[PDB]
């Protein structure tokens, strides 16, 4: 006899990103609508305090300093697809036999076990295109 | 698990692994013998 021995399977680890401790630079926003913004941009208006000068030195104006930072944006996107015959013995039972049941089953099994990966696919997109953007703006340390 | 690409990277499929590791076997054995004589004054006592 060939003996087929138990059969095991892998553990999906989950991932939030609140729990992963990038989300503490991170500052994170649901709008709905943002697939409709074109851009976004915030305006800020600094002015600077000026110290009293002594003898035969002009003292300096008020200055005052107005800048905008505008908003990147950036899509991410996950694919999986699913087989024609998935497709059939997702929708129905043709007859309702044990091997068309099994066959169902497995079908849901699938489609269930194929949308929490891609669920956590997203999360982790979302960790790596912010640690993306961390990157590019992140000047290095002699500079700084 | 994958990941998701950024700005129109093509992303990687789903991909599933199955492994089979197999058995080895291996025989042990121990030999050990018994004389004639020592045989014979097993049991059947000849004479007491």
């Amino acid at each position: 006899f060939e003996a087929l021995l138990g059969i095991y399977c892998n553990k999906i680890e989950w991932i939030n990103f609140f729990t992963t401790p990038i989300a503490v630079a991170a500052n994170v926003i649901r709008f709905n609508d943002v697939s409709r913004m074109t851009l976004g941009k915030v305006l800020f208006f600094i002015q600077l305090p000026r110290v009293a000068t002594g003898n035969d030195v002009t003292a300096p104006k008020e200055t005052t300093i107005m800048v905008a930072k505008h908003s990147e944006k950036h899509p991410i996107n996950i694919s999986f697809d699913l087989s024609a015959a998935c497709l059939e013995h997702l929708e129905n039972t043709f007859k309702n036999t044990v091997i068309d049941q099994i066959l169902n089953i497995n079908a849901l099994h699938t489609v269930l076990r194929s949308l929490k990966n891609s669920a956590d696919s997203l999360e982790r997109g979302l960790i790596h295109a912010f640690m993306q953007t961390l990157l590019r703006k992140s000047p290095p340390q002699f500079i700084v």
